[PDB]
DNA sequence: TGCATCCGTGAGTCGAGGGTAATAAGGTATTTGCTGGTAGAAGCTCAACGGACAATTTATAATGGCTCA
């Protein structure tokens, strides 16, 4: 069974969506456009089947459907960036 | 002109078992000839690496809606 992992892009914008509280401001930190955020939520939804946020006026709140899947994203990028540091540091 | 004398001929499809034997010497030395064995060519063959192209992703461009005070 081929292990269909989540896309390499939807995960990082998902962490900055909660911190920045705004989707437009979530794109300036990742030097991308705001339209790229909505492109990747659907592809990752194929595995989840749960909606990631609940709409609020001029605000972004947390829903339990996507909340379970927040807790298994923020540690992936932490260690891989650490991983980049280790080879780079030992190379020097 | 008569005499032995020699030389081919004398059917054919079919079946079954189907092949045997009187006998003969030992040396020497030299020479030839093959046969596996073991090393060289040589001849692949699987396993890693370098250099163009296209199905698939992504992000970039708008576009048109869903929301409170």
């Amino acid at each position: 069974m081929s292990k269909r992992l989540p896309p390499l892009n939807a995960l990082r914008v998902f962490d900055a969506a909660a911190r920045h509280l705004s989707f437009t401001r979530a794109a300036e930190e990742l030097f991308v456009t705001q339209a790229a955020v909505s492109h990747q939520i659907k592809s990752l939804e194929d595995f989840l089947g749960l909606k990631l946020f609940r709409r609020r006026n001029r605000s972004l709140l947390l829903t339990e459907e996507g909340q379970s899947y927040f807790l298994d994203i923020k540690e992936i990028f932490s260690q891989l960036t650490e991983a980049t540091r280790k080879l780079q540091a030992r190379s020097a």
